[PDB]
């Protein structure tokens, strides 16, 4: 079961590539590294928007599983990759660059809406093309959710005051990067994830923004002022159409005002949830992730 990962030097990719190697899977990583190579990765060169070159790669390296983690500005570059997988005809599982919310249920404002249009466009190509697929809807990476930052976990949470979105009482789910990686790779050849959406709903990590603030306060041993950032504030940031800041603002609204991660049931047959798939296999808690920062 050989795995090809596009986007392995990206923020999500690094965790997915590291996890794959840790699980002892043959892992090829597409290059436009050192740590990944020292752990066993085989680097192969190409871009996912070049159909004929991807066909060559999938054929030559006998690739079984393809995982794409390209960024929000490269979503449509996956069109060529899909056409290439359809042509070689041998792919056992494709995971497109999802790694967030359920794009078919959520309804963020613009310019968030348009990234989801692109993601839905890929999904429909995947399915009409007959590629077997798994969609990873892993909710929010465990960070302080800054309203205009695409990689928020790369920044330390606040040490002056908290900007609390709305009432600060809408739940979201937070998952460590290492857990996104680990559980993503368990799904790629699981019979139960074939042609499914996989939702990450770790119940201990279901927290609102106020609760998150208190977890950080308890780490810093000190309280901060809390101020309100309103729905209008966020929609005005979204309305500015500055890419990718306004996109993240759209998503923050969807998450912490409209409650998109938690407002639907996963009880239907096309939806599965990670903790029920992989029981007695604990997620890292937000307390524990925030502990990581407290080593600055
Ligand atoms: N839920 C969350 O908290 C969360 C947060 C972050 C992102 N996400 C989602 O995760 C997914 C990954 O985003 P990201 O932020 O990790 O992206 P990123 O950090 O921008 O990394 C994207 C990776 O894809 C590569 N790539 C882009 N175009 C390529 C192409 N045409 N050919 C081959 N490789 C290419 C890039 O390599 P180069 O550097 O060489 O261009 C880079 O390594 C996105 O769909 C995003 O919506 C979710
Ligand atoms: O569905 C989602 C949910 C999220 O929380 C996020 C998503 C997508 O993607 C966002 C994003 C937007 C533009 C980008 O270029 C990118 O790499 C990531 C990310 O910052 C946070």
């Amino acid at each position: 079961g050989r795995v090809l990962i596009a986007g392995a030097t990206g923020f999500i990719g690094q965790f997915v590539a590291t996890a794959s190697l840790d699980a002892h899977r043959p892992t090829y990583i597409l290059a436009r590294f050192k740590a990944l190579e020292d752990k066993g990765a085989i680097i192969v060169y190409g871009l996912i928007n070049e159909q004929e070159a991807m066909e060559k790669i999938l054929k030559e390296h006998e690739i079984d599983i393809v995982v794409s983690t390209v960024g929000g500005e490269s979503i449509l570059d996956q069109i060529a990759l899909v056409k290439a997988m359809k042509a070689v005809g041998t792919i056992k599982r494709f995971l497109p660059s999802e790694f967030g919310h359920d794009v078919n249920r959520a309804d963020p404002v613009e310019p968030g809406l348009n990234m989801y249009r692109e993601k839905r466009r890929v999904r429909q190509l995947v399915e009409e093309s007959g590629i077997p697929f798994t969609y990873i809807c892993c909710n929010s990476i465990a960070s302080w959710p800054y309203y205009n930052n695409i990689h928020p976990s790369e920044v330390l949470p606040p040490t002056d005051f908290f900007q609390i979105y709305g009432d600060g009482n809408v739940k979201a789910y937070f998952v460590a990067g290492t857990d996104i990686g680990k559980f993503t790779m368990k799904t790629v050849d699981d019979v139960r994830t074939l042609n499914k959406s996989v939702h990450f709903r770790p119940s201990c990590n279901c927290l609102n923004i106020n609760e998150l603030a208190s977890v950080w306060e308890k780490k810093i041993g000190r309280t901060l002022p809390r101020v309100t950032v309103t729905e209008d504030d966020l929609l005005a940031a979204a309305g500015e159409n500055i890419i990718p800041q306004s996109v993240v603002a759209a998503f923050t609204h969807d998450i912490f005002i409209k409650g998109c991660q938690v407002n639907f049931s996963i009880d239907g047959p096309e939806d599965v949830e990670v903790t029920t798939l992989y029981p007695e296999d604990s997620f890292r808690t937000v307390e524990e992730c925030f502990g990581e920062y407290i080593v600055k």
